[PDB]
């Protein structure tokens, strides 16, 4: 029983041994030794990619599974998080992946609970399995961390993803850089550069783009022209190195974060990136149930 | 790879194909050849028969089965349905089934996305598998088209079964009648005689009803006394031909289009419809992955 | 074909045979007598316990899974219920799980649907599956119904588990006793005493505690002080005697019907419960289709 909470909390050999398991299932490799097993998928947040990619994952395994949404559940008569996973444990659960918009809902859990948890994504805070599909997804390209230059933009402070992958890249020997805007900088985030997108988008070997968390503002503010003034432009992506590529964990704002143009071309890995998540998911479970 | 979007574009032979398909299915035809492929269900709409039915097709063809509906999914953060279906293929989906509220949304699809589309309805337009099992369903009452005079009932305007009927059965050799308030009537759907339910029901060799599309209408209309002025009465029931049979995509408004003790007589398929509409959906599924 | 609509009209010769059956599912007896049926759980009221555990109980008997609630489904385009399981019959589904708001629902189905009905659940009215997961946790605990004395307390008004549990455990020998809020004292099951906690607590062998059904009553009212005052409190739960258990439908609000610290305590029987309710529903399932 292993949890999956924060990605800071995860040594570099396991991240290594996550990445060759997630490797060699994607090369064709295949195990059996969890069919019959039950996972639970509990969401409530909205998700596609994370929430539907375990469930491939799951099923792969061979496993049952049950989904749970917020709003069909008994937690709409008051029942706790930690009650719910007991629960699913008295009725046969053996492994729960948790998206849930509370930050660090996971630290009451991981030291009560019985089973293995596998969060999908807390609030504004850590998001793994996005993070290691994302190293994945880069050592695949450049079969390395060492050396590379990675930046990070947009509206940083809100994202459980760069908030996850800066420290763990800084961890690897790669340099980090921020951009987008300054109101939307993390100040509980220093492990990168804050520069500028021009600047950044010409240094960089890895362009990784982040949604506008629009849902998770205090305050909605006017975001015109944000293409021009802090997104991947046409203009901008045909400055990258050659070699570089353009990352983004999705949904893409097409117009808002990135030109429509650029979401599939050449340099873009960001689809390739939702394939690995798929067996990252799987290598995560089978790294939870031993 | 065949998507199946919309009846109009679907040949004489490959209706009759998929008939004969469903048929042997229907009468326990079986093989493994989609065992643990991937089918995604995404419905934007209500549904009951044309989901469920989906799924249980799936699952008789051996399939692994992913739902999803919209408002839990990543189309919550702005995600376009394209970038939703190109999403599914990355993670391993081999086919997806759409509902969507959106006249012709497949149109930009089809020539873009790399796994087969199953159209399940598209707002006022096209409903195919419906088509195909309202066909079955006839063609095993009668063993023929030709001929044949059907009638269809009520709101035209704003449904997409009456549109996928029409032109198809007309198409095959059938005489088609329409009925029911002018207002509703449908000028882009010129397939069909206008009459009155009363003349219709003696000369229709099937009597097709339909729901009133309520949620598709502009401005909400009075419909006091509809089953007297437009729906099947009792009265209007026995005067029909002897070997005549009753239809509806269901599902039924007991009351308005139809007599409450009318929706399981002798004369009725409006259940028999259901049960053809898995084997149908089943051969469109292994059209589609042929 | 035997549906489970409410404990009154389950003999206690049936409930015996439900209890042993299981009992032996519990310990690891299977057959595939279902393998590959289906299964439709048709939940229209929150749940997280008996909608899951009948998943799992349905999938741990080979069968497969569709489920249907109130809000995606065709009911929304005016389906009644009794059209909606004729339907799910027409396309292969053998067994129906429903949980609904209004009081006995089913009365009007059990003669004229074809297929077993099990209630999941039906307003204030009846919960048959919870009220066998009790006797059967009782039951493992003292080994015998006759003598024992339980205490069910709260809102006995609006609680459906109360009502199951009332008269069947006085039809197997059990003495009940009543207590909480006056106002929520019901008329329509004098198969109790009424008395207060701090007596009840004392003289019970079994104390069960139930949930407000805040979102069941015509009225809010304040609950203010409500442990103390109606609650299972530390301080009484002390004076419980020494073989004696605490029992709860769950979920549970912590701090109002219990103490946070009780909820998993040497004498809770709470999560027990829960473990109990898939052998249960397997065998509940089991003898609804033979
Ligand atoms: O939604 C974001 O922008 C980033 C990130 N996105 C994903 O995980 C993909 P999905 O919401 O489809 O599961 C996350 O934090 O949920
Ligand atoms: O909704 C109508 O009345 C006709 C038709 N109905 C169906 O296909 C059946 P269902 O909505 O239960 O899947 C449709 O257009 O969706
Ligand atoms: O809800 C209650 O407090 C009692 C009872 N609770 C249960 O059945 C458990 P669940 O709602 O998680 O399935 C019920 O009537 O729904």
């Amino acid at each position: 029983m292993k949890h999956l909470t924060t990605m800071s909390e995860l040594s570099t050999e396991e991240i290594k041994d996550l990445l060759q398991t997630a490797q060699e299932l994607k090369s064709g490799k295949t195990d059996n030794q969890l069919t019959g097993k039950f996972a639970a998928n509990l969401f409530f947040e909205p998700s596609t990619r994370t929430r539907f990619s375990f469930e491939v994952a799951e099923k792969k395994l061979g496993m049952n599974v049950l989904n749970l949404d917020g709003t069909s559940t008994s937690v709409q008569k008051g029942e706790t998080l930690y009650d719910t996973i007991r629960t699913l444990e008295s009725i046969g659960v053996d492994v729960c992946v948790i998206r849930h918009s509370e930050d660090e809902y996971y630290e009451e859990l991981v030291s009560q609970v019985n089973i293995p948890i596998l969060n999908a994504g807390d609030g504004c805070g850590q998001h793994p399995t996005q993070s290691l599909l994302d190293l994945m997804t880069i050592y695949e390209e450049f079969n390395t961390f060492k050396g590379l230059t990675v930046s990070i933009h947009g509206d940083i402070k809100h994202s459980r993803v760069a908030r996850s992958n800066a420290e763990v890249l800084t961890r690897l020997g790669a340099r980090v850089l921020f951009s987008g805007p300054s109101e939307w900088q993390d100040e509980e985030n220093t492990f990168g550069t804050y520069v500028s997108m021009d600047e950044a988008v010409e240094s960089s070997d890895v362009v990784m783009l982040l949604r506008i968390q629009n849902e998770r503002h205090q305050s909605a503010v006017s975001q015109e022209g944000y293409l021009n003034k802090y997104g991947l432009t046409v203009e901008r992506a045909e400055r990258m190195k050659r070699h570089a590529i353009i990352m983004h964990p999705a949904p893409v704002n097409r117009g808002v974060e990135i030109d429509d143009s650029l979401v599939e071309s050449e340099k873009s890995r960001i689809f390739k990136q939702m394939k690995n998540g798929v067996f990252i998911r799987m290598a995560v479970i089978q790294r939870a149930l031993q």
